[PDB]
C-alpha cells in the first residue's frame, strides 16, 4: 500500500532519470516535488510541485510546468500502480503531456516506471 | 476561481483554482459501464496558463473502486463555448492484475448548471 509510504518523505526515479520526492498522508493526498531530467524536454533540473491522490496501490499525480525558474507552458499527469519487482517496489505509470506545439495544442502519450530509492548518506 | 464542467459522458466536476496554481474540487462520475457513479470523489490538480492536469482516486467509503484516474489537457475558447480537451488514464485492478486504460474526455464549461 501507499499507506506504507504515509507520514514520511519517499523518493522515486524513472528510466529517463527524473526524480520525485513525495509525501503521502493518511487522507490519501500526494504532495511533492518533481525534477524532470528526460531528454528532448524543457523544464529540466528544477523542482516542480506535484499533487495527486492515492487509493490503496493506485496513484495519480499532476504537475504544471511552471515554477518561476522555467515555464514550458504545459502540464503532465501520470496514473499507475505500485508493484514489487525483485524486491524493489516500483510505480508503473502511463502519462500524458499537454503542451503548446507549433501546429497547435498537442497532447503527447508515454510511460514511466519509477523505482523506489532509499535515503542515502 | 470556481467553475463547473460536464464531459461527453455526462460526468460532472467543480473546480477551484487557488493563488498557487492548485486545483481542488470533486468529480461525479456518470460514464456508463464504470464503477463509482453518482457519488462525489476528491479531485486535485495543477494548472499552468491554459493547460491543466488533475487526479482522482476512486475511493470514498460509500464506494471504493480500487482505482485512480488522471486527466491532462488544455482549455480552449470555442466562441461562446469553453472546453477542456483531455486524455486520461485509468489505472485499476483488472482480471489479470493491475492495468491501465486510455481514453479521452472533452469537458464543456457549464455557465449555471442549467
Ligand atoms: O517539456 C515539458 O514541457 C515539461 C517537461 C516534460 C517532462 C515529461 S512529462 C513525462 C515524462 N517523464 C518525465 O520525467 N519527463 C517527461
Ligand atoms: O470504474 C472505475 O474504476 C472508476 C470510474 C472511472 C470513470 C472513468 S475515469 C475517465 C472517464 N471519464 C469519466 O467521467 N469517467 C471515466
Amino acid at each position: 500500500d501507499f499507506s506504507s509510504i504515509a507520514s514520511a518523505s519517499s523518493s522515486w526515479q524513472n528510466q529517463s532519470g527524473s526524480t520525485m520526492i513525495i509525501q503521502v498522508d493518511s487522507f490519501g493526498n500526494v504532495s511533492g516535488q518533481y525534477v524532470n531530467r528526460a531528454q528532448g524536454t524543457g523544464c529540466q533540473n528544477s523542482p516542480y510541485p506535484l499533487t495527486g491522490r492515492v487509493n490503496g496501490t493506485f496513484i495519480a499525480f499532476s504537475v504544471g510546468w511552471n515554477n518561476s525558474t522555467e515555464n514550458c507552458n504545459s502540464a503532465t499527469g501520470w496514473t499507475g500502480y505500485a508493484q514489487v519487482n525483485g524486491n524493489n517496489t516500483e510505480i508503473v505509470t502511463s502519462w500524458n503531456l499537454a503542451y503548446e506545439g507549433g501546429s497547435g495544442p498537442a497532447i503527447e502519450q508515454g510511460q514511466d516506471t519509477f523505482q523506489y530509492v532509499p535515503t542515502t548518506e
